[PDB]
């Protein structure tokens, strides 16, 4: 049955979350919050707006303003776009040319808003993705752990859930992957225990987007 092959970006297709962990974690330091790169790695999914809020509400016990929200998502834009620019996560590029010589539509489904890497997706992956066939925190009310991106997704592939196969790297996003009803193959990229990836609703774990690409063939969807 299957049509399409949704993918999240960061530590899916990019190999930045060492980046946006670091930016979190530096970012919430000079605003006096403590936030470790495995926790920031735990928010993966969220809208920035979003994550600075649930900091703000475990951190100090109270929402965020709005000014502090687009104050620390700049702040924290500018320092993951200091760094030298994130590369492809190995194994992605090889996934996209079989997933498309399969006849399937590639999709991005991201809660991230960092134009430097939206607006690099095509020189990265060449022929692979379109701007409506992606969803974006540009799209969204509510990001991951909320199904929301993910219902988009498979209303703008005019999909049924049951067409799609959701790519996730993070907890957040396997719960919103899962929770909008489509099976969920969640790749261990970061620091987590893949327990946690399992836990949040993934039908399949693997070790790296490179053993995924390598089983592709035999996932019978
Ligand atoms: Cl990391
Ligand atoms: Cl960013």
């Amino acid at each position: 049955k299957l049509k399409a092959v949704l993918f999240n970006m960061d530590g899916v297709l990019f190999n930045s979350m060492p980046y946006h962990s670091e930016a979190w974690h530096q970012v919430m330091k000079t605003h006096g919050l403590d936030l470790s790169r495995e926790e920031a790695y735990m928010h993966e999914g969220r809208t920035g707006a979003s994550t600075i809020n649930i900091v703000f509400q475990r951190e100090l016990g109270k929402e965020a303003t709005q000014e502090e929200i687009e104050s620390i998502y700049h702040e924290k834009s500018i320092l993951f776009n200091s760094y030298p620019e994130a590369e492809r996560m190995p194994g992605a590029w090889e996934l996209l040319q079989k997933v498309k010589s399969e006849g399937l539509t590639p999709m991005v489904v991201t809660g991230s808003g960092q134009l430097s890497l939206l607006e690099r997706l095509e020189h990265n992956f060449p022929g692979m993705f379109h701007k409506e066939l992606m969803v974006t925190a540009f799209d969204v009310k509510y990001g991951k752990p909320n199904p929301e991106p993910y219902l988009m997704a498979l209303k703008k592939g005019g999909l049924k859930a049951d067409e799609a196969v959701v790519i996730e790297n993070a907890p957040l996003g396997v719960e919103a992957g899962h929770k909008a009803g489509i099976f969920t193959i969640a790749v261990n990229t970061g620091p987590l225990d893949g327990q946690v990836l399992l836990d949040a609703g993934a039908d399949l774990l693997f070790p790296s987007m490179q053993t995924l690409c390598d089983s592709w063939d035999t996932i019978m969807l």
